[PDB]
């Protein structure tokens, strides 16, 4: 049974230029635009997802991540986690339903690494553009731009990863899948946590400046889709960070590229199938 | 988080000739043999899995499945589930630890469909044959025979699917991902159940005879692997049921073939990513064909 | 060097309904329409080919193939081939330039199996839509319907395949790549012929009826494009013959399906790389 | 019909250590060893090819390529080519048959770029390890190391590429498929030549030093095989030049890596289907400067 925290639900990122951000995410990445609110933020969802949104961009004077939200099983679970976060010593804030289009109230809190995390139980299901009866495997949207399958996770750069692990494993029901060791001084320089049977729903790398966003990740169907994504990036003049390649950690075959505003994102596929009862895999600093 | 029933743990199948069963499953399908007990049962597991076994064969008068077990989160969970099963009205049997090689105690019970289901919390962890520190992407095992990644699920044939569904969803925390409706005067002729975010961990099809096994399924990495599996089957003159194709119900790209004793198995990959908050997908009986084989 | 007969140039097929044929080939298979003549024929080419046409449709009262042409190196070669065919004992007809849109004169003749074959040295090159300078990876045409890369070959059914083989190898410059032996008759039941280094540019199977067409084939880029083609066929309710699979002969991974008129076409990829110095592979009849 | 020069036939490369060279080529790249002659050379062929050899290694003081040869249709063609090569103004030297294991005599000559090219019509056929009757699509060989399918081509670095182009297109029956234009004093800084319907059978890049070998190339079955090759390289600590990536000057998806001796080779798949009647594609120098075959890089 999947319970408690289910999956990454949304990432709100800052773009130095809205209209340009809308163009790149709609035509290059191929996210489906679902709405635009009064604040001027525009909502997107991957084609095969069913909820109203997973990626929200906001015009601002600085690039980066405002916050990262997770969907939880139900309202009861949301209330419990809220109380658990507080019992743990974290101060929670409650964002009202509607504050974000088609989204219920959210429980927000700040990690020691400086990042803002949200938890919510409700978000309107809009569907994946395919009928619920005798559904096709895909439709035209699958080939509009890169067209990723789902918001897979994000990797965050922050100062107190050690205590961040505790919050996630002891309060949020996540578990360590992989980690990178420090130079023998044995302190996880980085961690890959899962709250399902995926290699990771979120990751953290130890960093001096808090609240930094390394990248938001989008899942693709096959290695050939990663190849196609690279061609679309090239044809649209997208600034690529590190070309298509196999990633040691999580066995991911990915591509790192930057959007107009300088936000790094990933399109990948691959990875094993860990479960709560598995012991994490480790990587020596020299390998990292 | 993944709690309660985590995933398919093992399937013990009956084979006519134990020796050919070993050869086929070790050399053709590519399972890693991990043991043989005193009752004459050989233990296999997929190379990338970590637990001691997921597939166990036994020489018997007839082919088919003896039982299908699921691994649960923890002992407290095992005891808890066993309690709810009884409180539900199902009589449960307690199989002691060790009865199965490298396996802990299991909670076994029979379904309305006639199939025997087990629940267990402990199974020795042997690893995937790759190092725990700075692991390689894969190894030679990945190319020994078909070499599937995990026991994905199984599809069972038996009566009273409606009742079977209620047990899985109301007691074992599963949820319906897809169903194939009966003709008019609706009811479900087929159901695909998930206890995770996989399209299905197990499925049932309404059939008059009970305790029947349609197939056990093994997960592959890609579509090219599915074609490779096809070639390997041909090279070993393995009887293939439905060649490489797309399902529709699950979107799974697969191939069905038979082992030497007539037991159908499957090697596939693909599918979307359902979660418990999702509403099930429905297929009409009239459009059943496309649901079973999409391209055709 | 590639000389003599270079490659399959065009197949003109008969459709029971021009309208349904235009829609099917242009939007399901994803061929690119390049013209229509005052005779009511529609011209198509695969998007990545450079010549004006490779597949022509003509509304008639019966499905099937009218003729199949091959492009040769140059005019001198065309004349040479015409002379050799007649010196061989065959009667030739010369079709003038322009009888077919954007096409030069053609040399036509009938095979003992009843099929009409043509040879031509000139056909307007129109390009693949991509620039000849710094060509972008690929365009949108790549994903318009199935979108095959080239007319790969055709498979013809008819009698006297033995006589047909001699004409192609002794006169036209092809060589036998693969064969299916007949049941102790010491006469091949099927032949796969190449005039390049492709597994085959044309193939014949022994059959009582004369001039029959089994299928025209189109090449795809990968096994996954084959899966995609099947998906597209299902989506457009296309009637599929043999599901995605691998051919023993050629090693090709394919799908056979029918157009609205009952004409079988193929979408496949794969196969080894034979050369004129290679010996043919053989398949026992009992292992067809 | 495929006539005249048919395809790359063999490449003899120099390795600093004959032993580690044999292990790398039979275990990592997955080439099939077919022999070892008196001179100390070890011969290999790709599993799916049918002739005795396509890659030969020779222990030497320096790394690089000794010569690159093409197989021609038949003996008559070999004689004709030799005559046309001399008629053109090149001096040719006939290498005796048997000088190379299982290889007939060869017509050797030097290009203006300094590279030695050979032509031969006969080389013993040893098969691809698969039955000639009811042949399977592949076997264990396909999964031994990377296991390339064929010696696809090579890319040489040397001067006077203009004169090399003339020789290949006017005498050897090849044609230009792609080119890289010079910054502006227009000419060609790079050329990709074909003697078939492949994107290229051989390529040259204008470079001051004569006889330079950029890389020999090996063809793979699919994009996933390239990814696989990447994993095998990482596992064997192979020195990778430029990881899996989409080319451009061929639409190829490839990986450039090095021999333990420092010989660069390529494992790729992909590309379109040019024919003799086609006009070449062009790349601006500034584009080439960002590609994988740029002298700097
Ligand atoms: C520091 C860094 O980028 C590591 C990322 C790990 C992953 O598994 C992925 O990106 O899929
Ligand atoms: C027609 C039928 O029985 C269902 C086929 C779909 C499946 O996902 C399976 O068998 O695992
Ligand atoms: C006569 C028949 O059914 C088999 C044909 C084999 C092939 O490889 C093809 O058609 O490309
Ligand atoms: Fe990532
Ligand atoms: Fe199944
Ligand atoms: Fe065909
Ligand atoms: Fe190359």
């Amino acid at each position: 049974a999947m319970t408690g925290v289910l999956r990454p639900g949304h990432a709100q990122v800052r773009v130095l230029n809205l209209e340009e951000g809308i163009h790149f995410y709609r035509n290059v990445l191929g996210l489906v635009e679902t709405g635009r609110d009064d604040q001027g933020r525009v909502y997107f969802k991957c084609w095969d997802e069913r909820d109203h949104s997973c990626y929200i961009i906001r015009e601002a004077d600085t690039a980066g991540i405002d916050f990262f939200g997770f969907k939880v099983l139900d309202k009861a679970t949301l209330e419990k986690l809220d109380a658990d976060l507080q019992a743990y010593g974290l101060t929670t804030t409650r964002i009202p339903a509607g504050e974000m289009l088609e989204t219920g109230e959210r429980v927000r809190f700040e990690l020691p690494s400086g990042h803002l995390i949200e938890l919510y139980a409700e978000k309107t299901c809009v569907g994946n553009g395919i009928s619920e009866v005798n559904p096709a495997p895909w439709n035209a949207q699958r080939e509009h731009g890169i067209a990723p399958i789902q918001l897979d996770h994000c990797l965050l750069y922050g100062p107190n990863i050690a205590e961040v692990q505790k919050i996630f494993t002891e309060v949020l029901g996540f578990y360590l899948v992989e980690r990178v060791l420090s130079p023998d001084g044995d302190s996880d320089m980085g961690i890959w946590l899962s709250c399902s049977h995926k290699v990771h729903d979120i990751a953290f790398v130890e960093y001096p400046e808090k609240g930094k966003l390394h990248h938001c990740s989008f899942l693709l169907e096959s290695w050939e889709q990663v190849l196609r994504a690279g061609d679309i990036m090239s044809m649209n003049e997208v600034n690529v960070d590190i070309g298509p390649t196999r990633h040691g950690v999580t066995r991911g075959c990915t591509i790192y590229a930057w959007d107009p505003s300088g936000n790094r994102f990933e399109t990948f596929m691959g990875g094993y199938h860990p479960y709560p009862d598995y012991e994490p895999l480790s990587w020596t600093y020299d390998n990292f």
